[PDB]
């Protein structure tokens, strides 16, 4: 184990393995800074920045001055680990540097009960990929059937689409039901109203570190260069508004009206003890999508789901990244294969997270199988799609021995709609 | 009416007085101007000069970088801008005609500038609004008998597009490696894409935002309209085919994707506006609108090979041919809640008429390889070729006048 001078719970989301990246801000400080979280405290970056005296860092360090992890993000991993193990020493039990500087330690640190969190990045292109075999599968079944499932392309390119960036928003904004076009009946012409099937979807993201140039591809060998670290994501879905525009341009307004990310960006180099072999994939993708180091993670994912009556919340779905068919290191490569250029603070989700238990569904589509199935959320209430009213929070953790890498929380609010 | 030499035929009258972005020599950092005649007048020089109720406490959006700010600021900052801008190039008010040492400061030429992209474009959408274009389209797909697909008629069909790829014209595109299956019954196959086209198309910058979760009424949509630029959406045909269905253009779009540098503000075209064209059936009373916001500007796309003297035109389209207009568009795209930004882009989606002359991309125009396009000097094309470089203009009529769009242009490079 480690520690640091800072108590850490044995189940905080935040020992001194994790030493996760966030933009905060306080009621005595409205301006949004740099922190780091440890234990129940955040380290204010901007106050220790002239601390980062080594070679990566010490004509850098600005970049913790900014009001966005950007510029931090496309220094590239020398960068990122300098100022690690920076952090990682400061904060260590036996380190006095910061632990005995009465004054600094005091202007360091603030409560994260104090803090309201910001985006981490300003994400200048958002992507959502579709990596989840049984997602993809679930989502088959029910549109074409048993027999056709997956189409032809899955299991040979990780498939994707542009997102929206303007509206993804922090973890506790609230969401209001969207109003839009839909086709209830076949028979009949589109109708105007608010959405009917509201639901959200189980995802994680990876922001981007330095990019590549426009026109040059980023090797599959180099890949991990470029992932600075994850967040967890809500990609709230309007189902009836989805179902009768994507055909042929895809997801639209049925996506757009909000996505949620958490705050905490978890650096890659705090996962890296949670990786797993990847899974087998068969047919055997081609060569510029082949890797053999491991990038597949053991997280640890939950969904509860409370109502405005309610006083507990109803766990809805637990279920894990490590059975993503499709790792981020095959994503990134495929993003620039054609020679897009990715930027730092760029965000690549991974798609619906679902397992092969119905336990593990990502989405209330798939959980109540559209609708024909009830989901029980605690005795005398059950539920297809969301209520007005209904809170959903996504967590997440990786378990070590002893402690645990954890993304706080991934929250929001269904507001009735405008009607 | 303008103290500026303005040739007749040139794209920059006093009547046009388009936004941009531009550097030089002596000053590489990127600043604002405005186009006339052959010249550009820098704002950040003469931010001083816009006195008016609107932007007298905000001239200090004339010295960023990027138009966003000002974009921001809404149409009665626009409208003064414009009015002020007006004034003082016809000496009504006198002050940067007589000011020498002002003047001299002020004006440089357009052949030494090095333009760049308007403004940071946090989002940027894709329409499939021309009939005849997506007619055609489903006709290759589906067949005539399913040539338009169920909701086409019903709501602007649209897709997120990537923006990191908008380039300004003059960037050579590099031609795309991807995946492809051009047999279906054995497995995709990795290489260079072989059916690279282009798109014409017309793109919209939005000015004032409008909240997350609060969408923009259709009565106020032409207030948030800032101004337009001609659009080449590069597209690898082969590469898109196989990974579009079921969640859209991806990689066949996102290599590349230019614009012209000069936005025109909507105000230099309401002059050209004609009626919206029939829409049946009605669309639901969200997208309903009197008002014409239709316009007529003529569009040509030229292309001009490697070892080719000279550049063939192989379309003559025209915006007015569009089914759904722009602000159709901007009420769809928000009427869900989603938070349009200043500076987002907003395309319609190739642009064809219902003559061949006038298909916007050599998809249409080979008729998916099967007619060869004439490009002259003895030579053909179906899809291009390395070397060829495509260039699109487009401009409005007016009587003695003309409101231009400079040039959208690109040169394609051999596959990396
Ligand atoms: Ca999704
Ligand atoms: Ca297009
Ligand atoms: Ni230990």
């Amino acid at each position: 184990g480690s520690m640091s001078f800072i108590p850490v719970a044995e189940d905080s989301d935040f020992p001194i393995q994790n030493l996760p990246y966030g933009v905060f801000s306080t009621q005595s400080n409205p301006k949004p800074r740099i922190g780091v979280a440890i234990g129940d405290q955040i380290l204010d970056l901007s106050v220790i920045k002239h601390l980062f005296t080594g070679p990566a860092l010490s004509k850098h360090q600005h970049v913790f001055d900014e009001t966005t992890l950007n510029n931090f993000m496309g220094l590239g991993q020398a960068a990122w680990k300098e100022a690690r193990a920076s952090l990682q020493n400061l904060l260590s039990a036996s380190q006095a540097r910061l632990r005995d500087d009465k004054e600094l330690r005091q202007r360091a640190f603030t409560s994260q009960a104090s803090a309201t969190m910001h985006l981490p990045a300003t994400i200048g292109d958002y992507t959502d990929f579709y990596s989840s075999r049984q997602h993809a599968t679930n989502v088959g079944i029910m549109f074409r059937g048993k027999e056709n499932a997956l189409l032809p392309n899955w299991l040979h390119l990780p498939v994707g689409y542009h997102g929206r960036a303007s509206s993804i928003v922090v973890s506790g904004t609230p969401i209001r039901r969207p109003m839009g076009q839909m086709r209830p009946d076949n028979s009949k012409p589109p109708v105007y109203g608010a959405c009917r099937l509201l639901d959200m979807e189980l995802e994680m993201a990876f922001f981007v570190g330095p990019g590549n140039r426009f026109g040059e591809p980023i090797p599959i060998s180099k890949a991990h260069e470029h992932i600075f670290g994850m967040v967890l994501m809500n990609d709230w879905s309007a189902r009836d508004i989805q179902q009768w525009e994507y055909v042929p341009l895809g997801p639209f307004l049925g996506k757009s009206f909000g996505t949620t990310i958490s705050p905490w960006v978890v650096p890659m180099d705090a996962l890296m003890p949670f990786v797993v072999p990847n899974p087998k994939q068969d047919p055997k993708p081609l060569p510029y999508l082949c890797h053999s180091q491991p990038y597949t993670f053991d997280i640890n994912l939950s969904v509860s789901l409370k109502g405005e009556g309610m006083s507990q919340a109803a766990t809805i779905c637990r279920s894990n990244f490590k059975h993503m068919y499709w790792t981020m290191l095959q994503q990134l490569t495929h993003h620039s294969v054609n020679g897009c250029n990715l930027r730092p603070g760029d965000l690549l989700a991974s798609g619906t997270i679902s397992g092969s238990d119905p336990e593990s569904f990502g989405s209330m589509l798939e959980l109540s199988w559209k609708g024909t199935k009830a989901i029980d959320v605690g005795q005398g209430q059950t539920r297809t799609f969301l209520l007005d009213g209904d809170e959903v929070i996504i967590t997440g953790h990786c378990q070590g021995d002893g402690y645990r890498v954890g993304f706080g929380q991934c929250a929001g609010k269904v507001l009735p709609a405008l009607s």
